[PDB]
């Protein structure tokens, strides 16, 4: 698939718990680059961007790049804390997607939750049949205390794009399960 992908980490107090290995938060940020390899090799003109949904405001660290040291320098020094405002995260990311130079790619967002939604399910609901309208693909990556989510999903989905992936505390990384997920790398050959 040729697209680009909005990249969305959740940098909110909640992320800042050891029930991931060895934080919530450092767990993400190994997945984070999981899926930047996996849209980079899927085709060579793929690009990625990151944004944060925490610290009490998203936030765009990287445009839109093949180049995962930007990711990276972005990120160094990053706030962990304060509050995640998932809604604006995706309607920023969804701004950000309108200025990708190359216009051919599909667009999609790639968030992470490990935080309380602030919006309540008639706004989740709201936002993701506008997803749809926009041709917004979104998978999910669910995180911490573990339905709304779910519901988003079956209603921004449009021809099996989308994807709600769940992953309960355990001893296990989570990069690792999510590259076992529907999202994951997959094999070559």
């Amino acid at each position: 698939v040729l697209e680009a992908t909005m990249i969305l980490i959740d940098n909110s107090e909640w992320m800042i718990n050891g029930d991931y290995i060895p934080t919530r938060f450092e767990a993400q940020k190994d997945t984070v680059h999981m899926i930047f390899n996996q849209k980079i090799n899927d085709n060579p003109e793929n690009m990625c961007g990151l944004m944060t949904i925490g610290d009490n405001s998203p936030q765009v660290l990287s445009t839109l790049t093949r180049d995962y040291g930007k990711f990276l320098s972005a990120m160094h020094d990053l706030p962990v804390r304060g509050n995640a405002k998932f809604g604006d995260g995706i309607q920023i990311a969804q701004l950000a997607l309108k200025h990708r130079e190359n216009k051919i790619q599909r667009q999609r967002i790639v968030a992470f939750v490990g935080s309380p939604i602030v919006e309540d399910e008639k706004n989740l609901i709201r936002l993701a049949k506008r997803m749809k309208k926009n041709n917004v693909a979104i998978d999910i990556i669910h995180i911490g205390e573990l339905s709304a989510l779910q519901h988003f999903i079956d209603a921004a989905n449009s021809s099996d794009s989308c994807h709600l992936v769940s992953i309960p505390p355990s001893p296990q990384l989570l990069s690792d399960l999510v590259n076992q997920s529907p999202i994951g790398q997959g094999v070559v050959a």
